[PDB]
């Protein structure tokens, strides 16, 4: 069995910016989660090959998870929020997508989620 390259965390010719949201985005969304009794599921790439999910990658194709948003805010990938706040989202919709309604994986997606919203509803004016 094969996982798939993750997703690209560095790229020296991609333009970059550090911002408050995007600071933000690091010191109180990410955090947050990531501190989460139910973040392990989400905190690196979805391993098929441990997990033994051999169709992961095959329903999946836009993979996310956050130790992949949490290397692209370090490194400064980003150019803005929107590109972030989306790679939440894909990480989320993938457990969506893949998983059963009701399954301990969707439930603990649904509770990162809730704070995920409740945190970038008050995502600060750009400075």
């Amino acid at each position: 069995s094969m996982n798939p390259p993750p997703p690209e965390t560095s790229n020296p010719n991609k333009p970059k910016r550090q911002t408050n949201q995007l600071q933000y985005l690091l010191r109180v969304v990410l955090k947050t989660l990531w501190k989460h009794q139910f973040a392990w599921p989400f905190q690196q790439p979805v391993d098929a090959v441990k997990l033994n999910l051999p169709d992961y990658y095959k329903i999946i194709k836009t993979p996310m998870d956050m130790g992949t948003i949490k290397k692209r805010l370090e490194n400064n990938y980003y150019w803005n929020a929107q590109e972030c706040i989306q790679d939440f989202n894909t990480m989320f919709t993938n457990c969506y997508i893949y998983n059963k309604p009701g399954d301990d994986i969707v439930l603990m997606a649904e509770a990162l989620e809730k704070l995920f919203l409740q945190k970038i509803n008050e995502l600060p004016t750009e400075e």
